[PDB]
């Protein structure tokens, strides 16, 4: 792939570690697409690359006053409607929970709230991929009950061999 090509030849190219760090940032990026992007192919869901919390309530709901509301203006992932429940999706790829976190008490402060004065049933779901053992984890109670199985086959070693050899390029940095 030249997405690997394209990769290798900026850390052969890179010589400092403020460009590296765009590097590093840019394969984690796609790291985490590449996992959302085999998600939605094995659950048969439009892969979308984030999604403007505004598109996701005209899309539910399109008879929507936009400007009576205070959105935040977040692009989560993605959503699935399923007309009576509204599934916020974001995806990880990490071996910690640290992130899940994060994400999880951003999206509940953040949408919830507009979405309960709106009246949109809505779940904030988050689904993680250890990139080491390949084993997912869910939040979304919902989530799950659509979805008991999935059948992703994924493989993150190009991934992790950039990086590794980015961060050897760079061990006597900081
Ligand atoms: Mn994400």
């Amino acid at each position: 792939d030249p997405m690997y090509e394209q990769f290798l030849q900026r850390i052969q190219a890179v010589r400092t570690a403020t460009v590296a760090k765009d590097i590093s940032a840019d394969i984690l990026e796609a790291r985490h697409d590449y996992f959302g992007r085999e998600l939605c192919r094995a659950l048969d869901i439009e892969y979308r690359n984030a999604v403007l919390l505004d598109e996701i309530i005209l899309d539910v709901y399109p008879g929507v006053n936009l400007m009576e509301y205070n959105v935040p203006h977040v692009t989560p992932d993605n959503y699935i409607w399923t007309g009576d429940m509204l599934l916020i999706l974001d995806y990880k790829v990490s071996v910690g929970h640290d992130s899940t976190e994060v994400t999880y008490k951003k999206y509940t402060t953040l949408i919830l709230p507009v979405m309960q004065e709106i009246g949109i049933n809505t779940e904030i779901c988050i689904i993680r991929a250890n990139p080491v053992t390949n084993q997912i984890s869910i939040v979304g109670e919902q989530f799950k009950r659509l979805f008991p199985t999935i059948p992703v086959e994924l493989n993150f070693a190009r991934f992790f061999e950039l990086r590794k050899m980015l961060l050897d390029k760079f061990a006597d940095d900081e």
